[PDB]
DNA sequence: TGAAAAGGTAAAGGAGGTCTTAAGCTCGGCTCAATTTCTCTCTTTATCCTGTTAGATGGTT
């Protein structure tokens, strides 16, 4: 659990510089921010070690997703 | 006992309702093309879900 925390924890600085690019979409940057959070611990839970890379790597794929598919959902009233 | 005075009866005539036809119409049925619903298949999208491996790591107005 404790790892699983840590890990999540000490990327969130990654979560914020990737969720600053997207701050006039729809959604607030506290916003993006707490939806990447999602993505980032999505990326921790299917991170692999053996592939030998760089876990800012695999991470920004789901930080990524995470806050593209929240704008798809989340910023209009009218969602489309 | 005679005499009003009212009350009847039998007509003629009219008034009114009820019957009859020649002229004409229009109305429904019957057929019969000519089509709009319906109900299946048979697809075909509309919507949602998951994943993505160079490295990146504190805001703008």
């Amino acid at each position: 659990r404790r790892a699983k925390d840590k890990m999540v924890q000490s990327n969130l600085r990654l979560v914020v510089s990737i969720a600053k690019k997207y701050m006039n979409r729809g959604l607030s940057f506290q916003d993006l921010i707490q939806e990447g959070s999602l993505g980032l611990i999505r990326a921790a839970e299917k991170f692999d070690h053996e592939k030998g890379y760089k876990f800012s790597t695999y991470a920004t794929w789901w930080i990524r997703q995470a806050i593209t598919r929240a704008i798809a959902d989340q910023s209009r009233t009218i969602r489309l």
